[PDB]
């Protein structure tokens, strides 16, 4: 299609290594590909207007305007939710793959933060 | 928890990512819980025996005899089509969690066999 997302079956000990694994990813630059290391660095409590200026997405942004999403947690539960969110709100499909890319590893972050170990 | 299953979603990108990230871990010895260095090694064509061995489940075997598992390809595709597999055939719980670990980094190896990048 474009960018599928499948959905994985991850157990409570495989959940936490690979949730890590890829916050570890994410926090520390590895991607020149997608800029991960201003992403990290932004505080989802803000919101999700700076993970948009991140990847130039300036204009994107109003298609999470227009569903509401403009809060923290608000980005994530929808993930949780759907997952196709940008599809679903409106996002440029030329970008899709770069926006899910860096969504991801703000998830995991996220995620990681909360992770028990 | 113990082993409790939790879905995640995987973007195309992250998904080969993750398989072959676990897939890596469960290969080259790097656990001392789970004896998965030698899963990998483990033909899940012989069977679910050679899969037990590894972990000295010369008893908890008899459940997967009891549900009509003993074969190549079933043990994973049972886990496919119930995920509670071990759970339902009888499996001890003081080392179920143990038995999954192996098991999902397992099914985790097999599938980054066929995983491309």
């Amino acid at each position: 299609t474009n960018y599928s997302f499948r959905t994985l079956t991850l157990s409570t000990a495989e959940y936490t290594k690979v949730v890590e694994f890829l916050a570890r990813e994410a926090k520390v630059p590895r991607y020149t590909w997608v800029p991960t290391q201003v992403v990290s660095h932004i505080l989802p409590t803000e919101g999700l207007e700076r993970f948009l200026t991140a990847i130039k997405a300036g204009h994107d942004s109003v298609l999470f305007n227009a569903n509401g999403i403009y809060t923290m947690g608000d980005m994530i539960r929808e993930f949780e939710k759907h997952n196709d969110i940008f599809e679903r709100i409106g996002i440029d499909s030329s970008k899709l793959s770069k926006y899910y890319e860096a969504f991801l590893s703000f998830y995991r972050i996220q995620e990681a933060m909360k992770l028990p170990k």
